[PDB]
């Protein structure tokens, strides 16, 4: 026997352990400022699918100690969630070099991508015109929804914008990106000390002063992600500097509804750029204001309609 | 920078890790023939609560190179399960020697062990009688509740047993032990090549014979679940031979209602006990059959009643 050996050198397998071999790539899909995203084609990682069509986080060799230590969280909080409206963790490959994050593949890439491709302008125009009110109004309940889970299950984004929004194939819209995502369990509040970049144009005033981040400075920048769909993800506070947006937004400033903003989506940045935290809306209730004009399939797939929602 | 040392050096956490000096143990539950349970109290190991008692399985450092890997599998598909009616893996300690799987602590033991204390005789009596109808009836809700859920799960326990259902502090049973489980998913049985000792007493002809096992050879091995329950856990087929009880239970044989067993008891062995595994019921009716006479609780927390049940 050699029983010995075996606690010493095999250990309990990580379920979302997928083997390296099983994966395709195909191409870019995206490029951080230290991270690759491709698409891919992976061979039995989904009970029943033969193969299933795929998203590959990466980090590049140049990735910075920092860089990798936010990437290894990334991974972990995704372990933890499973919503319709939140991009799904499917695998890792952690036996050997890249380490491969691998997901659902939001076929249409990110929102902000998405609005800006619908401009009638664009170079990269689809044929279809921009959204619908309804679209609108779909999108936001599908983010709304997505940021509710989360949020029931006590973590703070930190970084919801529309470049981390996540356009599926059938036009669902998922929360992605949670290399900035903090538990809150205990506290209820993240606290930052200090130094880290994070863009001050989605920030709400109280994360500005005294970084402080809660669901409620969640709500200021699904707002700020409302007004970036309402304006085909124009650039917040453009021909300010972010010294300025800092300034203006710490002393009471928002930004204006875009031009032809719809009433009912004026009407949520209202309630998400309230200055005080306290008095903005939960996404829960966001969802509510919206769920009587929604797809059919909303209730059957939402966090919203599900009984964890306790 | 030292980044290109991290990919080979620190992985993707593993969710389930303890760290092993938040586990204090405090004495043996139980002794398998190479599994050592104790029971223990962890630091820090549910969100909220900030002391927890548990139950610790290891294996002894005597333990053959396939208990090792039964053991590492046991281990395993726990982590896929969250229900009521099965006990709850709360943590892994892989670090070191040896290794530990932290489990919920199922205060009487197992169901076997506590009727037998449960006979008036019985030198470690507890003070209280033996179960009545109710009782019973309850304790069977909950099991095929549990085993309901893991055919859900599209596994087949193979092992269901008093001995394997653990009773807890509030006399809720649970299904456990789950070394000899399998995934059926693919095939809806699992077929087993020859040797390998598992308890023929608790068989389904078909098993028996072919080697074959499906949730309905879970259903036979309930039946004599209920037989142990109204017999206050005596020996199946008394006086006859592994070899004997094998023959005649592939012949048309199943054991004898006990003495005084209740009408309503009797009705459901009957069911289990159908030769033809596609006449037996399935563990969701059992439930159905019960569900109007159980403990309020119960559809709060039932597999049955939950919207996954879909
Ligand atoms: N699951 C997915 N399916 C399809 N495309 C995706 C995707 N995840 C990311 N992408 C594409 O790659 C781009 C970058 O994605 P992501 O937001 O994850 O990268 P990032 O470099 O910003 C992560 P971080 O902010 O933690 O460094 C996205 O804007 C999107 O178009
Ligand atoms: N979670 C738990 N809480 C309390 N006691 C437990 C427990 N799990 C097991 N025990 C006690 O230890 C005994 C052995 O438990 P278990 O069935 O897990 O051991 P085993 O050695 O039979 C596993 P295997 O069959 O895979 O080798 C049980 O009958 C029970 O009394
Ligand atoms: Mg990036
Ligand atoms: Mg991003
Ligand atoms: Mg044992
Ligand atoms: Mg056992």
């Amino acid at each position: 026997s050699a029983s010995d050996v075996f606690p010493s050198s095999v250990y309990v397998p990580d379920e979302w352990e997928v083997s390296r071999e099983k994966i395709t790539l195909l191409r870019e899909l995206g490029q951080g400022s230290f991270g690759m995203v491709y698409e891919g084609n992976a061979r039995d990682i989904i009970k029943g699918e033969a193969e299933t069509r795929v998203a590959v986080k990466t980090v590049n060799e140049s990735a910075s100690l920092r860089e990798r230590i936010e990437f290894l969280n990334e991974a972990s909080v995704m372990k933890g969630f499973t919503c319709h409206h939140v991009v799904r963790l499917l695998g890792v490959v952690s036996k050997g070099q890249p380490t491969l994050v691998v997901m659902e593949l939001m076929a249409h890439g990110d929102l902000k991508s998405y609005l800006r491709s619908l401009r009638p302008e664009a170079e990269n125009n689809p044929g279809r015109p921009p959204p619908t009110l309804q679209e609108m109004i779909q999108m936001a309940a599908e983010i709304a929804d997505g940021m509710a889970y989360l949020n029931a299950k006590k973590f703070v984004h930190r970084d919801l914008a529309a470049r981390n929004c996540m356009v599926a194939h059938d036009f669902t819209v998922k929360i992605g990106d949670f290399g900035m995502t903090r538990d809150i369990y205990e506290t209820d509040y993240y606290r930052k000390g200090g130094k880290g970049l994070l863009p001050v144009r989605w920030m709400a005033p109280e994360s500005l002063k005294d970084g402080v981040f809660t669901t409620s400075s969640d709500m200021w920048s699904f707002g700020v992600v409302l007004w970036e769909i309402t304006s085909l993800a124009e650039q917040p506070y453009q021909g300010l500097s972010n010294e300025q947006v800092l300034k203006f937004v710490m002393d009471g400033g928002y930004l204006d509804q875009p031009d032809n903003c719809p009433e009912r989506v004026t009407d949520l940045m209202r309630m998400c750029w309230q200055f005080n935290p306290n008095m903005r809306p939960t996404f829960l209730e966001i969802v509510n204001l919206l769920k009587d004009d929604l797809h059919p399939s909303f209730p059957e797939v939402s966090f919203f309609h599900s009984e964890e929602n306790k």
